[PDB]
């Protein structure tokens, strides 16, 4: 009986960060509560300047990492401000029945629903939303994040002993199709309806304009880079709800990794790079053993590079010479 | 001494369906013979009454599924009959040697051939035509299907116990790349030698113009749409012979899944997204435990709901509001 | 303390051949010594005389395939002739710190250096140039190969079985994105900074206009076909340093895939046709069963046959009839 459960109520953070929570199940099943408020906003997701019509939730694309543990039952309360123009949805890649809950929570400008679902299944999973008819178009918007369902008795390698992360972070990866003109330059739109068949026609290229993680070139470098310390364990959750993917630490590895995201099954060790399929999150777990800096990318070098795919971390510590080391530095002889 | 052994015919069925046979084997090996009979066909691929030359295995894009236990011996009549203009073959990825039998079965129009391979391997595999010079053509052109060869004793999970289905499908998955001109709309052809050039270079865009379940835009669905019932194991087989492909039943999951189709290889478990890689056939179970409309898709977003890779389940049954239910339905307050 | 161990020079070869090695350690731990010379020069890529400005470790696409064990040190002396006009560096996917080791190699046109790591996870490896600012433009230019770091008790079953090759071949895979002029043809450049704006442009396109084994249409094949007799088994390194491909044996199997290829993890059975993900190395054994030609693709057949991403075996010996035969030779009736 539902209703003779605790409830918890969760207060989300931006990512890449992710909202506190314990690996090892410290109750029983419980109700955990959401609330995700969906914004329309503009962003600009380059260098150069290219602002978009965002479709996101609460605020940031990715939408915010939400974490529950096997059998809870999320609890969700989607909003739809009417300062809103569209309508929109939400379907969980962890939940059964009515599409992933986007046939019950169809919600429009001025109006809030509630969707319950039971966490049945353990791993790292996308959330999007999906109105009729508009699916990809939502989607590649931004509208789109991830849940983490923990395993009640935490992450386990590939012989059933524990794996405990000392930091977590999301990376949502986006592909954005902005409308060209035949020049090739960027198209903008005074309505969602007049940029609908334009938005339609970008997407049917296949050819994403940007990739982006964290909502915009750069976002997860200077400031705003990942960090850890040597010897420190840390757990990469990535996403990507549209498009292949496939993830890689320069200078590091997936020590353990599940690239399709399923915690029942045994991860894959000592990956360089792995697939991530579009449609799917994945999770990587690292010990950090060097200092310095990392650059964590899309590893079709060109999405990361040129489109923007690519992100940072620092890394404090002392440095191993044993692991590495420059015997003869770069000199003419 | 392959004279010695049980002679079964197959009479195979239209995709989506599978014709009849038994999980675990309920005689020794056999000989198991199948009859395909090549169709060069006008085939209508989307809404709009787009209308490509189809090369089918049987009168269908997928060719039918095939099915045979592993160390039976299948041997195939294949016919091409005097009303077609192409030479074709078959390669078998199931079989050993000769390209997959396509170096022993090479028909012009008026004649047939009978192959006999020994199916070594338990698993999901393609099947395509492959002529010397021509392969991307005649594959891409629809003229491919797939075979399963079933352990003799069925399908095991992970831990070695019995897997079996109630009901099983074949989704074939079809890129197509019908040539273009300058201003975007379809070009058509009044022989398949003036169509070869423009084929070639519609092909070499890597972008396909339509990509599809049971060769056209909304065949699974309406009047036929997938059916199951609420408690059902049912096995979706998925091929795609020619691209990368990342399967989703929107709503539910894979419980157990083979993405690359082999079945001495242990399932991935509880998967939302799987990546079955072009040239290969993958296999999903899954047990329903919610009534209503599921959408089955590619899920590139934009490749199922622009291009065409989606279809529909139709599941009866009882709702489980444990699993889902809306709390709140939509309103304003 | 390393000053201690053996030290043993490594005289490498061009691929598709490997440098002799022990499967097994016959030896402790050692410093294993390697060079290289980058070397900057003119290939012609396809059969129409399409000539690229390639950018080599030690002269050709790819680079030659490195082999050590696990937790031997791996010490490149890296020489840039001053012949060349670019700045060039390694980062070593096998190597930990220091992006992979290129931000310790950048050397100039006259510059050599010598880095030295611990191979510390055992795998087939991607390495590769990645001068900061340029990097998809050296890589997708040929600038990348593979190491080889194998157990020290060699290679293992998904039983913990041996599993030996007696021929092992190194497949690199090489996207190229020439860039075209408005009417399709491709464009040539007088100095690399004069192309490096259209290699952008090209590269963000997404599509390459070549995919080629061993650096060109038809490398592969004729009198560099690879070899092969009945009943030896073949252990076949394919590595793609910045786009996903998908391996496939026309005619045979991976009998054990590391798809992903690391060591440590059981191999996946019987493949048709498996993943490696663009950043990534894979390795699939097989034993031959049948003589004669096969094909061995990018099973995106387009990509093969079109593009260029296929080779050949020759393989000799006796025919199996039991494994396939042609029943009723190609007639009409
Ligand atoms: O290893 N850096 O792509
Ligand atoms: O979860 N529907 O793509
Ligand atoms: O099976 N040949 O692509
Ligand atoms: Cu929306
Ligand atoms: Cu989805
Ligand atoms: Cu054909
Ligand atoms: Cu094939
Ligand atoms: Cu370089
Ligand atoms: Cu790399």
């Amino acid at each position: 009986d539902i209703s003779t459960l605790p409830r918890v109520k969760v207060d989300l953070v931006k990512p890449p960060f992710v909202h506190a929570h314990d690996q090892v199940a410290k109750t029983g099943p419980r109700v955990v509560e959401f609330t995700m408020t969906i914004e329309e906003k503009k962003l600009v997701i380059d260098r150069e300047g290219t602002e978009i019509h965002a479709m996101t939730f609460n605020g940031s694309v990715p939408g915010p990492l939400m974490v529950v543990h096997e059998n809870d039952y999320v609890e969700l309360r989607l909003i739809n401000p009417d300062t809103n123009t569209l309508l929109h949805n939400i379907d969980f890649h962890a939940a059964t029945g009515a599409l992933g809950g986007g046939a019950l929570t169809q919600v429009n400008p001025g109006e809030e629903t509630t969707l319950r679902f039971k966490a049945t299944k353990p791993g790292v999973f996308v959330y999007h939303c999906a109105p009729e008819g508009m699916v990809p178009w939502h989607v590649t918007s931004g509208m789109n994040g991830a849940i983490m369902v923990l395993p009640r008795d935490g992450l386990k390698d590939e012989k059933g002993q524990p794996l405990t992360y000392d930091k977590i972070y999301y990376v949502g990866e986006q592909d954005f199709y902005v409308p060209k003109d035949e020049a090739g330059n960027y198209k903008k739109y005074e309505t969602p309806g007049e940029a609908y068949e334009d938005a339609v026609k970008a997407m049917r290229t296949l050819t994403p304009t940007h990739i982006v993680f964290n909502g915009a070139v750069g976002a997860l470098t200077g400031d705003h880079a990942l960090t850890a310390a040597v010897g420190e364990r840390v757990l990469v959750v990535h996403s990507q709800a549209n498009r292949d993917t496939r993830p890689h630490l320069i200078g590091g590895h997936g020590d353990y990794v599940w690239a399709t995201g399923k915690f029942r099954n045994p991860p894959d060790l000592d990956q360089e790079t792995w697939l991530i399929p579009g449609g799917t999150a994945g999770a990587a777990f690292y010990t950090f053993r060097q200092p310095g800096v990392y650059a964590y990318v899309n590893h079709n070098l060109i999405e990361a590079f040129e489109l923007g795919a690519a992100g940072h971390f620092k890394v404090t510590g002392e440095w191993n010479d044993d692991l590495m080391t420059s015997v003869v530095k770069p000199a003419s002889m």
